[PDB]
């Protein structure tokens, strides 16, 4: 019962902490698009990731555009299923308003308010829940006059129901521009800024940005990363993945791998034919999957309650 041990999460300075104010790192897996690969998101597969890999957080990627929530709102049911599974299993869950093709978060801001208002009404009293209000802002979309104003409209709605659970806020250039966010941070409490990286693409320059942002007091959550290049394909970069995870582990920065699906691409955790309900043998895991399972509990020492 990981949530039973660590309870309510909170941000102190630049660090995510547990209910006793102890720095804590989460690690886990992201679903792919719930409108495209829902069959891998269920109580069975999440329990297996808990028991066999040792994840402590699971991310439900609910695309808004690209046949997702806006055009097919029944995908909301997969979010409800993932959240209720994680409450039953005692792990944390990220509810991800997964913008991408809709690179400006303000495009569906009214629908985001209504959606997060219902999620907080349903689950805001559970410590498991983490809100991620805009996956990857991208394009000609900036912190100071697009993302920050969006966040200042959505978060008061969440906080009007759920006073304390963590909100992760995406940053510019597909959640790379955490230095803009760090130089002009949100006033709310218990907020973190998202940093996304891919080991085939991003290197020491982006790692330096994490140190710059944390030095200004900003808390950073790696809510999506892959072993591939940033297209999600292009082979697997395990040596580079090792430097990134060691760097993040050293700094207690939480991380969530992309993605739990059998799509035929380097970042996918599962080979075609892997069961939708977990129990995967090594033959069922892709190279990325085998590596991420190995990394999930490497050098993982969560705090001991007082």
């Amino acid at each position: 019962d990981f949530v039973g041990t660590h309870g309510q999460l909170q941000v102190i300075g630049n660090q995510l902490c547990n209910q006793y104010g102890q720095p804590i790192q989460l690690r886990g897996m992201s679903s792919h698009g719930l409108q495209w690969y829902p069959q891998f998101v269920n109580y069975d597969s999440i329990k297996w990731l808990r028991d066999d890999w040792g994840i402590t957080v699971f991310r439900a990627a609910m695309y808004t555009d690209s046949q997702g929530y806006i055009s097919n709102p029944s995908v909301k049911n997969k979010v409800i299923e993932a959240v209720e599974a994680c409450i039953a299993l005692g792990i944390y869950v990220i509810i991800d308003w997964h913008i991408l093709a809709d690179g400006n978060p303000n495009q569906y801001k009214e629908q985001a308010k209504d959606f997060f208002r219902e999620m907080a009404t349903r689950y805001g009293n559970y410590p498991n829940v983490i809100y991620e209000i805009c996956n990857e802002p991208n394009g000609p979309v900036n912190w100071n006059n697009h993302i920050k104003p969006y966040a200042e409209e959505v978060i008061p709605v969440i906080r009007s129901i759920d006073r304390n659970n963590i909100v992760i806020v995406g940053t510019g250039t597909w959640s790379q521009d955490i230095h803009d966010a760090a130089n002009n941070q949100l006033s709310f409490d218990n907020v973190m800024y998202a940093l996304h990286f891919y080991a085939g693409t991003h290197g020491q320059n982006l790692r330096s940005r994490i140190d710059y942002a944390m030095s200004r007091g900003a808390a950073i959550f790696v809510s999506e990363w892959g072993v591939s290049d940033a297209s999600g394909d292009g082979g697997v970069f395990l040596s580079q993945s090792d430097v990134w995870l060691d760097f993040l582990n050293e700094r207690n920065v939480s991380w969530v791998n992309w993605s739990l699906t059998h799509k035929v691409e380097s970042s996918a955790a599962l080979n075609p034919g892997a069961s939708p309900n977990g129990g995967w043998t090594d033959a069922n895991l892709s190279p990325s999957g085998r590596y991420v399972k190995s990394a999930m509990r490497k050098n993982y020492n969560p705090p001991v309650p007082p």
